[PDB]
């Protein structure tokens, strides 16, 4: 007889709400989480990535509500530094093959406990970190093997507002949703 | 209850909604998630792209040529949007607006429109302060879940896929101007 | 009504017969060869996305002695490039009244209206579609256009709706297997 | 009474599993397989193609598991050489009008039997090669006429992780899935 709470994305288990209430740091993977997993490449070496505006708003709400937001990704691109800058994200880790290193560095840097960390991932590479945190999240269309492992599976797909969904959940859990705002720096 | 509905090419529409659309003299659109899918394309050399829908363009032209004003209010700022606005003949463009109510009040004052004569299409919470005040508030099909139950009308078509066109068509139909409209 | 099975599902015998007479395929661009999106950038860049399977269908028609033309209201050099990569030599851009180009194609190619197929996605395409042998609306064309066409594709614009019509025409003309 | 094996993508026939167990070389077509079939063209002659990071991880898993990966396409673009370089793919054939020419070179140079080859296609142009291999694969949204011809039809659409799905199947079939390692690029 699990207890659930209605949210604007559907019912969420009380255990998940309780985990979300302790979050002081949200860590996000990029490709497949903030985007639908696509990398656009051109003939003169151009590269584009598509980000979702609604996720941006969620990220700003967290940051303005004293909840740190960090990024850990295996890829490396100037465009992501630009994106992080527009969102006010100062903790960006690119070109990371082993995500635990960046994760442990964040814990020490921010003097945060693992139970105070939420992590949104989409592939197996994310699991070693997700296995240790207070709130592990797999996006709706994450690799099938990651889905049953996470504390929460988002209703929204990667690149369509899965990050916003987790931002909304964390703020709801901490009774900060009604008053939160996400204006730019 | 027993609500009356009018059949439209997008499905049944409440009579209440048809009456609201019948009085529209100004359509205000948010951009990201309304005229687009909600995505921003960013590149390594600082390039930025946004994708607009051709079908929306046609609808906007039908409104403008039918003496129905169209305006854009957005918190973002990009030359690409000035370009898009120009191609559509939109002369009421407001970018970098953190408080959308400022631009909204200026438009009503300058265009001599009453709030009941204004329609607004949004996709997120920042659009609600303006939507709360207008005659026809519209949330796109895939708008943030919290906005959906608040709007007078929710489009069947998703943001960036013709949700703007759908509203343009609804307004024209409600005013007996759908047939004969050119865009 | 008699239906004939196709790799896209049953097609009415009436449509197969119409397809069998086609000598010219005319396509609109936005919403037909693409999903209706136009990408715009801050330095004035513009992109449009085309479907590779559609390209193959077009080449099959051209090599099977069936002409392929394009009539669009927009104008962009990117479209000239696409047309050229497909071997399309009949391209009409910046066309406000699509009937003008249509009547010109009939003359240039000494073609009859019943020998023309037209794939559209919006109301501006109807004046021409109303007059041809095989009018086609893409799966996700404007709702008002859908019930007016002789055939509605199962595949959406930009996802292979053009290839579908190409396959249908060739099937009807016993030219599919050898294409 | 066909026997099936449950995979993270759903049941897979025992016949397909046995075919996947013998694979030493995976050949991929590009457009509609590694991408959703779209070509982006610009007014200044720019050209872009979008690849999926989930597929990159699968390819790296194959290569690091001593399973070769090759690409054969009729198109030609510098962007594809760039994508192949990022994935460590060294067997790249572009502008190939007759795909069988490249296919025969690969088997000869790699000392690989047709039965040891898997090929992922999306259109009729791919059939001459698929007809000859041990594991022919059509992506979920491949041209309708190719679907009934392949040994296996992927659950995932072109450009959304159909390649990854095949990489996972081959590894599972060879008991190398759990130990597989790759990078989300
Ligand atoms: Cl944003
Ligand atoms: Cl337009
Ligand atoms: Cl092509």
């Amino acid at each position: 007889n699990t207890a659930y709470i209605d949210t604007c994305y559907g019912p969420v288990a009380d255990d998940v709400i309780q985990r979300a209430a302790n979050i002081r740091l949200l860590i996000c993977d990029v490709d497949g989480v903030m985007s639908d997993g696509l990398i656009y490449m051109g003939n003169q070496g151009e590269e584009l990535k598509a980000f979702n505006v609604r996720d941006g708003y969620g990220i700003r709400c967290l940051i303005t509500s004293d909840i740190d937001v960090a990024i850990i990704t295996g890829r490396r691109a100037k465009l992501l530094e630009d994106r992080a800058n527009t969102l006010g994200i100062t903790h960006l880790y690119q070109g990371q093959s082993d995500k635990l290193v960046a994760y442990h560095e964040l814990l020490a840097t921010l003097q945060c406990q693992p139970e105070q960390v939420a992590y949104i991932g989409d592939d197996l590479i994310d699991w070693p970190v997700m296995a240790q945190v207070g709130l592990s999240v797999a996006v709706a269309d994450a690799h099938p093997l990651l889905l049953p492992k996470a504390h929460y599976v988002t209703r929204i797909k990667g690149g369509r507002g899965a990050v916003r969904e987790v931002c909304d959940l964390i703020l709801l859990a901490q009774d900060k949703l009604e008053g939160a705002t996400g204006l730019s720096i």
